[PDB]
């Protein structure tokens, strides 16, 4: 089998992309946010606090003739960006572009932080990464694409996200017309539970290439590109005006400049990051002070490969017994 589903971004920021997924019989279509850093499938539902709940699509299991309450099973995440969730557990049939799981793991929220509230676009999370992060307690659940795997027509999904504009997530081929050249195969290493890839350096604008070991991680649900400082500053130094502000959280540069591009390794090959991909625009409606697509993971403790990185790429997430990833210019 195989499934294909279009990500469309939230926002004219490419903030994050929802995914059209249907859950239940008859089925109820919620937008989740794909996320290949994290490993929960969970949801905003009519078990949700209703002071939590501002313009989210809901998923009502007493609706779904397939619905079962996984009996005593409980979940709670806390993500990198600080928000988090919790609630309890159906099995449910969940379908992605034409595929379908039975007996799917959805995780209804009963609580959710406030940045999920406030975020009206985005109807619960479909995690992506190896199942040994799922948060189920006492029994842990498999990813929809763990479950999904033995089925399709090759153990692969492929995330292709567009800059301003929709892309697409497959499963279980590779979409040969969706790249330029040749996909670059690169080792990942499970140990973190993440897709974990070391990229082999980078450059800045039409600068030479740095040869260096970046160790991180292929996160389709974290926006930005989180890197070393010393590659961060790097990058930008090369725009006149540009500084890290305590005070608003990373690097900003003057909404006049035109920035530069950002080239990162795999293996021998090369994916170029256009200047414009970086822009995250105002700081606050109105500000000429501009917010940088390219932060710091000083302190996060892990570099992280998000958006503005992988929407430079097609990028195939190999769940064969070894995993490994590949990536194409497109």
């Amino acid at each position: 089998s195989t499934g294909s589903a279009t990500t469309t971004p939230i926002d004219s920021l490419d903030d994050a992309y929802i995914t059209p997924v249907q859950i239940g019989t008859p089925a109820q279509t919620l937008n989740l946010d794909f996320d290949t850093g994290s490993s929960d499938l969970w949801v905003f539902s009519s078990e949700t606090t209703a002071s939590e709940v501002d313009g989210q699509t809901i998923y009502t299991p007493s609706k779904s003739t397939t619905a079962k309450l996984l009996s005593g099973a409980t979940w709670s995440i806390s993500y990198g960006d600080g928000s988090s969730s919790s609630g309890d557990v159906y099995t449910d049939t969940v379908s992605v572009g034409g595929l379908t799981v039975t007996g799917q793991a959805v995780e209804s929220a009963k609580k959710v932080s406030s940045s999920f509230t406030e975020d009206s676009t985005i109807d619960g999370l479909l995690g992506l990464a190896f199942s040994t992060l799922n948060t189920v307690s006492p029994t842990q659940q498999k990813t929809f694409f763990d479950n999904a795997k033995a089925s399709l027509d090759s153990p692969v999904f492929t995330a292709d996200l567009g800059y301003h504009a929709p892309g697409t997530y497959n499963f279980g081929f590779i979409d040969t017309t969706a790249y330029t050249g040749s996909i670059t195969y690169t080792a990942v290493s499970t140990k973190q539970g993440f897709w974990e890839w070391t990229s082999t350096g980078y450059a800045v604008g039409s600068g030479t290439f740095k040869s260096t070991s970046i160790d991180g991680i292929a996160d389709t649900g974290t926006t930005l590109l989180y890197l070393p400082a010393t590659v961060v500053s790097a990058y930008w130094a090369q725009v006149s005006g540009a500084k890290s502000s305590s005070s608003v959280g990373g690097y900003v540069f003057p909404c006049s400049a035109t920035l530069p591009s950002f080239t990162f390794g795999v293996g021998s090959a090369r994916i170029v990051i256009p200047g414009d991909y970086i822009d995250f625009g105002p700081i606050s409606t109105g500000s000429s002070s501009c917010f940088g697509g390219i932060q710091s993971s000083a302190g996060i403790g892990i570099n992280i490969f998000g958006d503005v990185a992988l929407k430079a790429a097609f990028v195939v997430f190999n769940g064969a017994t070894t995993p490994t990833l590949g990536f194409a210019s497109k």
